C-alpha cells in the first residue's frame, strides 16, 4: 500500500532531483503535505514491479516510450486535466502521452537530435542534405571532413530517411477527421448476399462474410466508393482504392463497413458516457480498457458520434516506400563517395567533433557538456533539409505519470498542475539540471533565448513522438540491420529496405 497524505516521488539520477524537492517543499510549506523525492536505481525496471503489486511512488518522471509499456499494464491512472490546462502545453506533446486514447502522463520536457557545428570552420552550416559532398570536398582539401556522426544506431540515421517519406508506424493528424467523412459514406452502399461469381451477378456494393467477420467490395461498390472519395475531397480524381497510395483510404473504408455490418450497439459494444466500450464475452466479463485492432474502434466511434481516439496503425509501415529509399540512398551515397565512413560509431564522431577534425555531428543535448569540456566553439541549430523536406528526429517527452494505485491522485495532480508545470517549477527544476526544451509554452518562450533549446524545440517540432507501442522494438532492429547492410555494401537499398518492410509486417 502507498501512504495516504503524502507524495512519493522518482525521478532518474541524472535530472534536477533537488530542484523538484524544491517545488515540493514549496508543496510541504504550503500544504502540510510531505513530498519524498527519490531517485532509485534502475527505477525505470523497478515501477512495474512495484506498481504491480499496489506499490511504488505516486509519481514517476519517465520518457514518455516507457509509459506505454506501464499504461499497458494499467499501472498508470488517467490524469484529468481540464481544456484551460491543456492548452498551456504544445499541443504535441500530448500525443506523447496518450494510450489507447487516454492521457497518462503529464509532459515535462522535450528532447530530440539537432545539428551541431563548429562556427570556428564552419560559421554557416548547410540548410540542405545535397550540400554536404561539395563542402566536404571543400573542407577534405583543408584537412577537415564535413560531418561525422554515429551511423550504427538508426535513431541518427532515421531523420534523414524519413525526410521524404519515411515512417515507422503512420499516425495521421486527419485521422479523426477521417474516420467522420469515410462515415457519411455508408448509407449510400448496398449490401448484397454474396461476392459476385460466375453463377450470380448482385446489384449491390458489399457484401458480408459472417463467419470471418469481414466485408468484400464488389466491382460496382469500388466504383461508387471510388466516386464518393473523390467528390467529398478525400482521394484525387483519377486514382484507385487499391493502390499503395491510398492505404490509409483503404483501411478507413474497410473499417466503416465492418463498423456498420458486423458490430452491433449493446451487442458487441456499448455507448457509456461517450465511449465505445467492447462487451467481450457473451453474458460474460462486460467492461475494460481493451480495444479493436485494425481501426475498428475508432470507426464504431466515428458511427456512434463520439469522440475518436487517435492510436498508431501497426499495419501502415512506411520503412521501404519511396522517401524512405531516397533518404538511405543519399546516405549510401555519401558512403560511396567517402564523404563518410561506414564504420563510424558514436564514440568515433564525438571524438572527432570534440577534437576539432569534423565541422558538423549530429547529436542531442546529453552531448552538450562533453563539447563544453572541449572548449570547441561550437552552435546547435536546425537538421539540413531533404528534398526540400525537414529531417525528421524522433522526439522523447519526459513525463510525469501517476501510480493507478495511488491514494494520493488528487494531490499529485495538485502538485503537477499547478505547482511543476509553471514557470517557476520548471525553472527550480531546470537550474538544479537543465530540462533542454520544456513542454510549457510559457517556460519555453523563456528557454528559447538559448539558440541551442530553440534548436531542439525546432527539431523536434519537425519531428515525430517516439511512438510508445511495443512493435517500435522491432522497427528498430529490422531497420538497424537494413542502414548497416545499405551502407556497408551487403544489401543494395530498396533489398535492405524491403526485408525491414516485411519483417516489421511478418
Amino acid at each position: 500500500k502507498i501512504e495516504e497524505g503524502k507524495l512519493v516521488i522518482w525521478i532518474n539520477g541524472d535530472k534536477g532531483y533537488n530542484g523538484l524537492a524544491e517545488v515540493g517543499k514549496k508543496f510541504e510549506k504550503d500544504t502540510g503535505i510531505k513530498v519524498t523525492v527519490e531517485h532509485p536505481d534502475k527505477l525505470e525496471e523497478k515501477f512495474p514491479q512495484v506498481a504491480a503489486t499496489g506499490d511504488g511512488p505516486d509519481i514517476i518522471f519517465w520518457a514518455h516510450d516507457r509509459f506505454g509499456g506501464y499504461a499497458q499494464s494499467g499501472l498508470l491512472a488517467e490524469i484529468t486535466p481540464d481544456k484551460a490546462f491543456q492548452d498551456k502545453l504544445y499541443p504535441f506533446t500530448w500525443d506523447a502521452v496518450r494510450y489507447n486514447g487516454k492521457l497518462i502522463a503529464y509532459p515535462i520536457a522535450v528532447e530530440a537530435l539537432s545539428l551541431i557545428y563548429n562556427k570556428d570552420l564552419l560559421p554557416n552550416p548547410p540548410k540542405t542534405w545535397e550540400e554536404i559532398p561539395a563542402l566536404d570536398k571543400e573542407l577534405k582539401a583543408k584537412g577537415k571532413s564535413a560531418l561525422m556522426f554515429n551511423l550504427q544506431e538508426p535513431y541518427f540515421t532515421w531523420p534523414l530517411i524519413a525526410a521524404d517519406g519515411g515512417y515507422a508506424f503512420k499516425y495521421a493528424e486527419d485521422s479523426s477527421e477521417m474516420y467522420k467523412r469515410v462515415n457519411k459514406i455508408i448509407p449510400h452502399l448496398i449490401r448484397q448476399e454474396k461476392e459476385d461469381s460466375e453463377t450470380f451477378q448482385g446489384e449491390g456494393h458489399f457484401s458480408v462474410d459472417e463467419k470471418s467477420r469481414q466485408v468484400n467490395l464488389t466491382e460496382r461498390g469500388l466504383v461508387l466508393i471510388e466516386e464518393l472519395l473523390v467528390k467529398e475531397g478525400i482521394m484525387d480524381e483519377g486514382e484507385s482504392l487499391y493502390s499503395p497510395a491510398n492505404i490509409m483510404l483503404m483501411h478507413h473504408v474497410t473499417a466503416a463497413l465492418r463498423a456498420h455490418a458486423l458490430f452491433t450497439r449493446d451487442v458487441d459494444y456499448i455507448v457509456k458516457d461517450g465511449e465505445v466500450i467492447i462487451v467481450d464475452e457473451h453474458t460474460g466479463r462486460t467492461m475494460q480498457g481493451r480495444r479493436w485492432s485494425d481501426g475498428l474502434h475508432q470507426a464504431v466511434e466515428a458511427k456512434e458520434g463520439v469522440q475518436i481516439q487517435n492510436e498508431y496503425d501497426i499495419k501502415d509501415v512506411g520503412v521501404d516506400n519511396a522517401g524512405a529509399k531516397a533518404g538511405l540512398t543519399f546516405l549510401v551515397d555519401l558512403i560511396k563517395n567517402k564523404h563518410m565512413n561506414a564504420d563510424t560509431d558514436y564514440s568515433i564522431a564525438e571524438a572527432a567533433f570534440n577534437k576539432g577534425e569534423t565541422a558538423m555531428t549530429i547529436n542531442g543535448p546529453w552531448a552538450w557538456s562533453n563539447i563544453d569540456t572541449s572548449k570547441v566553439n561550437y552552435g546547435v541549430t536546425v537538421l539540413p533539409t531533404f528534398k526540400g523536406q525537414p529531417s525528421k528526429p524522433f522526439v522523447g517527452v519526459l513525463s510525469a505519470g501517476i501510480n493507478a494505485a495511488s491514494p494520493n491522485k488528487e494531490l499529485a495532480k495538485e502538485f503537477l498542475e499547478n505547482y511543476l508545470l509553471t514557470d517557476e517549477g520548471l525553472e527550480a527544476v531546470n537550474k538544479d539540471k537543465p530540462l533542454g526544451a520544456v513542454a510549457l509554452k510559457s517556460y519555453e518562450e523563456e528557454l528559447a533565448k538559448d539558440p541551442r533549446i530553440a534548436a531542439t524545440m525546432e527539431n523536434a517540432q519537425k519531428g515525430e513522438i517516439m511512438p510508445n507501442i511495443p512493435q517500435m522494438s522491432a522497427f528498430w532492429y529490422a531497420v538497424r540491420t537494413a542502414v548497416i547492410n545499405a551502407a556497408s555494401g551487403r544489401q543494395t537499398v530498396d533489398e535492405a529496405l524491403k526485408d525491414a518492410q516485411t519483417r516489421i509486417t511478418k
